[PDB]
């Protein structure tokens, strides 16, 4: 019945529903054009109704909103199930005063269930070091004192999406103990988790010269990169603890994103019944990591959720499921894994 503080399950809040958003935000979604296309694309949209949504699967809970108190209460219960004790906030710097809004519905209804919340810093409009630490010291000013801000010994954690968009030399002002504008030493010291994409070659001084306190993977598809290539998670743990980094593996139950993106059938991957998510965790435990991460409670544009989805079929499209299994089953056989991480940590 514990939940692990030491699981990060990637929670995303930007659904919408007519009701209580004005208009289904993300269930419609603009489609990618293709990145080898032509020049001069009109790829379209999904129009985010009951029969067109933008995910290859469908929600349990339909196109919700993620300001639904009701939905919140529900999300919670399902973390509760699945024993993820922390989530992973996705946050885009919105700066409209309903963000915040939203921000502190969630925490309030996470410490209802004593589930801690972390964010997940996005590339949002013109991130850099300067605003990156504007908006770290706001967060923790705004939501530091909030029963379920997570902390790990003490300090906040953030894990930074797509942190090889700033070079090294701008991240060490902000991450090197002696940067010009450093956190370090400070009230608004965090530990900083980066993502480690490609080959040791680069990632390792990139990791090393950015002065992050970690790395992640993020991405569900095996192979999709060498980060996410599970072969490779041993030796990216003895290189961490070799560096004093903490190294936060991420897992996923499958992967899919043909309805946004059309042309990127390659990097499906199936979840054959939960055997593709069972191999995955089985790697992260063994590569006998401090820590997991897991994409993910509810990207359903990419198909990674852990979140109960039901089969569904309409004039529009034919949504997958969860084939012999029930909607529930992702949650539960997290449970089953965090158990056995916990076991061996
Ligand atoms: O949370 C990290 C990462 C996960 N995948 C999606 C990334 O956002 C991008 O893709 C979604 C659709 O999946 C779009 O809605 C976003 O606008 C786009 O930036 C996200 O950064």
């Amino acid at each position: 019945t514990e939940l692990d503080y030491d699981t990060f399950c990637f929670y995303y809040d930007w659904y919408g529903s007519e009701a209580i958003d004005g208009q289904y935000r993300h269930w419609a979604h603009a489609i990618a054009p293709d990145p080898n296309g032509g020049s001069g694309q009109n790829p379209g949209t999904i129009p985010g109704t009951q029969e067109s949504i933008a995910s290859n699967f469908y929600p349990q809970l339909g196109r919700y909103s993620s300001s639904d108190p009701n939905i919140l209460t529900k999300h919670m219960d399902m973390f509760v199930m699945a024993r993820t004790g922390v989530l992973a906030l996705t946050w885009w710097n919105e700066q409209d005063e309903t963000e915040a809004k939203r921000i502190g519905l969630i925490l309030d209804a996470a410490d209802k269930k004593k589930i801690k919340v972390c964010f997940h810093l996005e590339p949002y409009p013109s991130r850099n070091v300067q605003n990156l630490r504007e908006n770290i010291v706001k967060l923790i000013t705004r939501y530091g004192n909030h029963p379920a801000f997570y902390r790990k010994d003490g300090k906040p954690l953030f894990f930074i999406y797509d942190s090889y968009l700033i070079e090294p030399s701008e991240w060490e002002k902000l991450l090197s103990p002696g940067g010009s504008i450093t956190i370090r030493n400070t009230a608004y010291d965090a530990l900083m988790i980066g993502l480690w994409t490609s080959s040791p070659t680069v990632q390792r001084p990139f990791i090393l010269n950015a002065h992050f306190d970690g790395f992640y993977t993020y991405f569900a598809a095996t192979g999709f990169t060498y980060g996410s290539t599970p072969t490779n998670w041993v030796s990216m743990q003895k290189w961490a603890k070799e560096n004093g980094k903490i190294f936060i593996p991420s897992v996923g139950p499958g992967y899919i994103d043909t309805r946004i993106r059309p042309w990127n059938g390659s990097v499906i991957r199936t979840r054959t019944d939960g055997q593709y998510y069972d191999a995955m965790y089985r790697k992260a435990i063994e590569a006998g990591v401090s820590a997991i991460s897991i994409t993910s409670f509810n990207e359903w544009h990419e198909g990674s959720q852990i979140e109960p989805a039901v089969p569904y079929t309409s004039s529009e499209f034919t949504y997958l499921d969860y084939e012999n299994r029930e909607p529930d089953y992702y949650l539960t056989r997290t449970a089953y894994w965090v158990g056995k991480f916990r076991e061996s940590k």
